[PDB]
């Protein structure tokens, strides 16, 4: 599977952006997706997870109540809806993806290493008015 990003770009405090991630594949029921974010000079730190046959959801503190992901109704791909963005989100947001092994459960999928297939990248900078 290849994944596939959507644009990104300059963002002002408080506003709100919606990025995309689409498979070449379509998805299985093992199927997890996962966004990270590379905040400058860090690692891609986690930010929210979703398992394809359940829709069940997790997240990084960091983000919690403020980043939402969904399985697109009419898409092979997800959406990162990212509200009340602040400067200390400026970031490169990736998507990622998985198949869940057997035994694990899918909220575990948490660390880069758990992710064999990147997007891209989808760059984002916050700036105060
Ligand atoms: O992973 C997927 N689909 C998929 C769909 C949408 C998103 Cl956002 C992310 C992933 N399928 C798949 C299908 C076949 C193979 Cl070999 C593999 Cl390795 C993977
Ligand atoms: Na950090």
């Amino acid at each position: 599977v290849k994944l596939q990003q959507s644009g990104g770009g300059m963002v002002q405090t408080g506003d709100s952006l919606r990025l995309s991630c689409v498979g070449s594949r379509r998805a299985l029921s093992s199927t997890i997706v996962g966004w990270f974010r590379q905040i400058p000079g860090k690692e891609r730190e986690f930010v929210g997870g979703i398992a394809w046959s359940s829709s069940d959801t997790w997240y990084a503190d960091s983000v919690k109540g403020r980043f939402t992901i969904s399985k697109d109704d009419a898409a092979n791909g997800v959406h990162l809806q990212m509200s009340s963005l602040k400067p200390e989100d400026t970031a490169v947001y990736y998507c990622a993806s998985a198949l869940r092994r057997p035994g694990s459960d899918a909220s575990d999928y948490t660390r880069i290493p758990d992710y064999p297939y990147w997007g891209q990248g989808t760059q984002v900078t916050v700036s105060s008015h």
